[PDB]
C-alpha cells in the first residue's frame, strides 16, 4: 500500500492515504491521492502536470476495474512559499481520458484546498490548459472535509472526499452511473 502501487479497490480508505502521507515525512505541504476504479474498464497512465510541486512517484501504469491507484505529491523543496497543485490524466478503454485535479495551497489565510474530476473526449494529456479548465471553469469541489458526488457523463460518476489542511488526503471512487 505505497504510492505507485495499485490495491484491491475495497482497500482504499482514509487510513491507507494517511500511510501514504506519513511515508513522505516532515514537509509542509503534501497530498496522498487514492482513486478507485469501478469504471468497468482498464485505465492506463498518461501523465501528471504540476502547476507547483512534484512527485518522485511513477503513476501506476495499469489500473484494472476492481483496483485503486495510490499516488502522491509534495511542494517544491526548500524556501518557496508554495503548495502542490496538479492534474493527473489516465486513458480509459473507451478512448477517453479521466482527469483529476488537486490543489493544496501554501497560505490558508487566503486560499483553500480544491479538487476536481472530469472525463474528456479522446486522448488528452494533462497540461496547463487542462489545469485552468478544471479549476476556473468546471466547478471544482472544495476540500472541505465533505463528500461530493457528480455524474461524469459517459456512463460514469464520481464520489470523493478531500480534507482541508496542508497534509491532504483525496479519495475518489469512479463508478458506473
Ligand atoms: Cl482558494
Amino acid at each position: 500500500d505505497v504510492a505507485g502501487a495499485v490495491i484491491d479497490g475495497a482497500g482504499l480508505g482514509f487510513d491507507v492515504l494517511k500511510t501514504v502521507l506519513e511515508a513522505l515525512g516532515n514537509v509542509k505541504r503534501k497530498i496522498a491521492v487514492g482513486i478507485d476504479n469501478e469504471s468497468g474498464k482498464t485505465w492506463t497512465a498518461m501523465n501528471t502536470y504540476f502547476r507547483s510541486g512534484t512527485s518522485d512517484i511513477v503513476l501506476p501504469h495499469k489500473v484494472a476495474h476492481g483496483k485503486a491507484l495510490l499516488y502522491n505529491g509534495q511542494k517544491n523543496r526548500g524556501p518557496v512559499a508554495t503548495g502542490v497543485v496538479g492534474v493527473i490524466a489516465y486513458s480509459m478503454s473507451d478512448g477517453n481520458t479521466l482527469a483529476v485535479l488537486f490543489s493544496v495551497p501554501y497560505d490558508y489565510n487566503w486560499y483553500s484546498n480544491w479538487w476536481n474530476v472530469r472525463v474528456y473526449k479522446g486522448q488528452k494529456r494533462a497540461d496547463q490548459r487542462m489545469y485552468e479548465e478544471l479549476y476556473y471553469h468546471r466547478s471544482p469541489f472544495r476540500g472541505d472535509n465533505g463528500w461530493h458526488s457528480r455524474g461524469l457523463g459517459y456512463g460514469l460518476k464520481s464520489r470523493g472526499f478531500m480534507n482541508s489542511s496542508g497534509h491532504a488526503i483525496l479519495e475518489i471512487h469512479v463508478t458506473k452511473a
